[PDB]
């Protein structure tokens, strides 16, 4: 008979097997967070040196037990492929999580823009990204998607550039627009004057005549740098009689 | 003969394999759900554990009436791969589903965007998820779709920021715009005080002068502050003889 | 070889033999295949799904048989499963849209996020659903067309069903001229949709200035009805509306531009 | 090796006999994969599945063939396998595409969503259809050019079709001055409709008013025809419209704007 | 000492198979160009007789030199999936030439749009076709592209039907401006009287009237008849007194 | 203890097989290149030849050292799988590369639009092709992407054909302005007599009637044709009081 | 207790599998270092050379394992199956980034820009910072960092602003339907005639272009260096603004014939 001598043999290898897994994956794992190896790369890589271990001593197990060694892996195989696919998502999702905490092309706390999506970083989940936008909503992007995409980030240089479009009639002078404008921007002192400061005819349009105007100004001060200077720009230009026109016509009779 | 006895033994094990295997996969699927491990997580994996058993079963009943054991695993493999492309959408559907009930980046009952599809979460099935729109629609998007994608939610924030934006005559005293404007966010007890109370003139129109007014209130509040705020706004610029311009154009005549 | 047939009528044996397995196998096929199929239709599992695996359960002893009997003519055991392997991933690529429609088509009708006869939208594609075939959905539009929807397209997709909910809600936004007064407007629309019946009143009944529009001021309405009253309850309401204001003075006003002659 | 000729046609007899199964394996083949073809055809099996399948059991048989006779040449059975299945892969690519419309073909037959001569739409593309093809559909538009959709393609998207249903539906939209009477403008309208013959009565015959436009009152009317029908009884029923109206004194609004003089 | 016994015999076999491969392969090639069977089809079948008869020789021939049996599978099927890759795009577009050819959709000098992009077709090469725009671009297209997509033909209907769309003012009279229309595409002998002529009020516009006029005239034909039709259509209005109108506008004053 | 034998044996196999593969690989790399084959595909496959030789030498040399022959098979595998990747889009550009060059769909100093992108090529790498814009912009183009979609190619025909839409008011006497144009496409000698000269009223617009003219030139001429003849048009039309309509309309008013 | 004959029998292999570990990881530190030592003196890429050692390093830490393994009963197959499975498991993780370490190669490689010039990449466009291992940075016009990964960059069009010295402003000047033809374009030709920062030996085209719906428009093409393009453009459009004003050639506004009627 001593079929149960194969069957407790079975059971004994499955069960060393498991004991000598566990403590050679830990100690793997000990090994490189250590060495200052990310968490989650130790944890996967130490997850395989676990099933590794399992899958030969499975193989052996029921090696004893007279299932083939071919059907073992044939079977581990396809289980291994079935939890493969339904993994495959969170497997990208968990690899783009380590590369944006391991490379922080973005930071918490920064206004960035993922896919033509902006607000303000809340944290880097093994999965996914939470962030803020600016009216308070909360939005999740996975991590394989940002990762695949651009990532702009308004708040890594201390330093940015308003741009300001202006149309003023077609009988203005060139000269005192340029002036005028060049007095408000100079007057700003949270307009670096070390840096470009471009005021310029820009272009002839339909009913107006468009001046560009570019300055810098740090991050914390382009907001209220804008507006600021917008309200001056339309204060003066009216105290000099500097017109903005309207939508222009010639109308012809019959 | 004793054909007959390879075929009853053949026999013997596919019965024997089926029912050891019924309890091996059980054995396996209570100790995953009284581990706290996932109820479709542990149910899942104990199919495979289910599977592997009858797969070995078979093997080797089939091994006995002279079926080769590797056209067992050819045979098996086929099998197996049409049920995979079959069932594939689902298998995927089916993580999805863990996924959001397990990190629940939503829960029921909460407005969310999901790839430009908004309205209120019903439930997340095994597959797919309900919601209901703002006007009684309902919706049901496959799981897969929506952690794939992005996923905003309303909901869950307790505080929200309004934006108006207001346009008046060129000719308005930006001063007195600016002032009425803040007297009306002020006297709002529904406005945050202690965040944001942007009141700026924000752009030069075509035809008007554009201020934008920004303000936070508790999601509660956040619709009716914004009309009960807009209503006084023009209640108050019609008092005050601030005028909302109509399109305008300078028109130049002339005779042919 | 005249005299040399010891040898000759040898081979008949295994040819003959060939096809008795062939023979005996194409039997024990059918029944074991059909004694899964109504094992598992008799323990309720859905009629496709038990048709698919049956097939499976088939085609698996075919193969088996063909391996055996092929291999009796000295066919070698590996090269029947790479021929039939072949074979197989053939049909498995012509089968394969059918496949996922074929179950896309069993999740539809295990599911019902919509059921024949509600008005749903697939994809951007509106109408009242006839049936759910084995692979496609069939439906017909407001205006008589039948369009003829894939499964595994629509259950790619979202649903969106407009008959599951037995209320549902009208949204009307009115423009009148800048001059109206804000009291009067609201006064009149909610004396209106109060005196519709209709309206569900225990529900949102919503009535405000939403907009400053270039011409207009804008207010909304939104008022729930039953699904079946939507319809009619926003054409009646839309008239009473034009008929009060008109009686009452509010103009509803046209497109304005101030011109400044130069 | 002169003297040597024991052992040199003894390997002759190898090279016949591997030419002797390719030929025996050949003609076996032809036989056995007919014999499937036409018992398929004769048992209602569509033609084009009867004769895929019945190739598949034709080269099958040239596999076990090749490797036999190949085998009986000291050509290792491994090596066959390998090099065959590296050919089948290759014609599998070139034949990939063709193999997805041969299929989507087989269905557009079995399950005739449309017809020859139903107008269809066929992913934003309409015209009747002419023919099915093995590979591809061929459709006329309704100015007479010829489009071919492949098979797969159709399959894989909406089929909407404008000829099943033996009844369809008008909609007009009609614009009148914001001061038109609202009972006068539907009564006129529901008189014309009701004196249309063509127009079925014992469905929906609506009209409402629909919009508040910028400026216009926009109504809408909406009513069930015969397909054959439709085209005209849209035309004339909007001919009617036109001439009821005028004498009526309904005016169809041009383009409004209040204009507001300054210096 | 004895192996340059093999190492002869394994260039002996290389030789002997390398030559055998030729022949078979060129044996079947005339085979089936002779059997009326495509000239690409039969190439590229062919060509795989060859090389597997390569693969044999080489299988066995680095075998003699005690390379093992699986060994030359795996590298030369590596070296098959290597060029397989590069070549993956092109076997693709070789198919799709193949039944262009074989099915015809389009022939040479057929105006024909294929994926947004009309012309007249040049040529169908192995790999992609080539044709000139109206205005003597020239668009090369992959064949693959070009079989995946919709391909619409202008020039294989002898007969097509042009569409006019004639905007009238709203004082019209309806049946005065159909009555011209008909009597202009009655004269016209190059529209097909045979088939539709339709003349109908279609739209009450923003500023106008308009009527569709629906009428078949040849291929050939088709340009020139509406340049024609249309210019009388602005002719014979003229002279009636029916008014094309311009944009038109209701305004209201005051200040 | 005899290891330290397998262990310089499996040296000198490396050895002796890393030099008979540099030769079997150039000897078959001359071969191709003598006999008019692509350099850059008589290098893929000589490549191949090479490392085909390498892993046959690594399975034989690690063999005589124990290590398994399904061992070094399942690792090369591997290791090529991974290069495999790194190098797909590689080798996808590289075949491109060949293909534009073998077919010349377009050649350096050519103006063509490839997938909305248009300039003169300069020249086509071994993976990507570059152009230089109309405005001095230099654009970067993988051949592969370039081989996937349309290749227009202005260049290629000698000839081109403009087209003007002139748009007069429309009580303009038809006649009239078809011979003024008619004129002055005749007078111009940079215009092929021998090809189309289409002349014809073509469109009622809103607020004119619109005039089509197609007439053919040499791609050189194209250019300056089409200035030269609109700014006749213009001074031609203004002598004969052929009005260019600003936008109409009709105002009906009210009060 | 007594059956130890056959106990301490298993300890040996269970000792030399581990020596065989150690000397084999050893010996494969060393062997993937002189491959690698070698390809960077032959000037091969610093990350090519990385790649193909760490694959050289693995291969050998393969073979040990199996051996290793092996000495204690574990089957050769079954070693090859589960490294095969973990190889797979970590190859779709590393998938996307091999693909990207890939295109930094190529990019550095071939050059198609260089850290410093201003590229769209996409139609994303700025001042490349640097091309990092799996993505490139740059800075947009206006102080935004955007971060492109490489593979992404390398799949698509990449139009260099800054490789060629000379570039080529378009002006299109609206002018109304009653301006001399030849005064404007005389008046045109002056002022680019008298721009020295345009290039003379090149293109200086100025011509009737358009026949607009209120306007007769004018184009200008002349070619300057890529450092003047901004300011050549600026200084011509002020001085044809300046100068159509000085010779009363007028910039028109929205034109339109309106035809009065009295509706009754
Ligand atoms: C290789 C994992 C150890 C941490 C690497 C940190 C790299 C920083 C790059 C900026
Ligand atoms: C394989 C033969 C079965 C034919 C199916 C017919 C379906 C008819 C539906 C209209
Ligand atoms: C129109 C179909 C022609 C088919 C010819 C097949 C030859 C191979
Ligand atoms: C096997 C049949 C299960 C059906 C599921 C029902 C869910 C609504
Ligand atoms: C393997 C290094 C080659 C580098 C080539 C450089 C081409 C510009
Ligand atoms: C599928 C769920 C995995 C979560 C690991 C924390
Ligand atoms: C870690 C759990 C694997 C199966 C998920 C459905
Ligand atoms: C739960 C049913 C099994 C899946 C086969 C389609
Ligand atoms: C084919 C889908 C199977 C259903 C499992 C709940
Ligand atoms: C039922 C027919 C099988 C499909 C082969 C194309
Ligand atoms: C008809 C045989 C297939 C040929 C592929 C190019
Ligand atoms: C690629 C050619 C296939 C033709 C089958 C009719
Ligand atoms: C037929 C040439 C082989 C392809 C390598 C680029
Ligand atoms: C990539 C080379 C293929 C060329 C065939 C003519
Ligand atoms: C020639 C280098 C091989 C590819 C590794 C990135």
């Amino acid at each position: 008979l001593s079929y149960a001598v194969n069957i407790v043999a079975a059971l004994a290898i499955i069960i060393v097997g498991l004991i000598i897994a566990r403590m050679i994956s830990n100690a793997v794992n000990r090994l490189m967070i250590s060495r200052k190896i990310d968490a989650t790369v130790a944890c996967f890589l130490s997850a395989l040196v676990r099933y590794g271990i399992i899958a030969f001593t499975l193989i052996a197990a029921l090696g004893r037990v007279g299932v083939q060694t071919a059907s073992v892996i044939a079977v581990l195989g396809a289980a291994g492929l079935a939890v493969g696919l339904a993994l495959q998502g969170s497997l990208s999702n968990l690899a783009a999580g380590v590369l944006l905490v391991m490379f922080r092309p973005f930071r918490a706390g920064e206004y960035v823009d993922l896919g033509g999506v902006a607000g303000t970083v809340l944290s880097v989940q093994i999965f996914s990204t939470t962030m803020r936008t600016a009216d308070g909503k909360i939005i999740v992007i996975p991590n394989g998607k940002i990762i695949a995409g651009n990532i702009i980030n308004f708040s890594r240089e201390p330093v940015r550039r308003n741009e300001f479009i202006i149309g003023v009639a077609y009988d203005s002078d060139i000269d005192q627009v340029k002036q005028i404008l060049t007095n408000i921007i100079q007057s700003e002192d949270r307009i670096l004057k070390d840096r470009e400061m471009t005021v310029r005819l820009n272009e002839l349009g339909a009913s107006s005549i468009n001046f560009v105007v570019r300055v810098w100004s740090n991050s914390g001060d382009l907001q209220n740098v804008y507006w600021d200077v917008l309200e001056r720009i339309k204060r003066e230009f009216d105290a000099a009689g500097i017109s903005f026109p309207y939508p222009q016509m010639d109308v012809n009779f019959k």
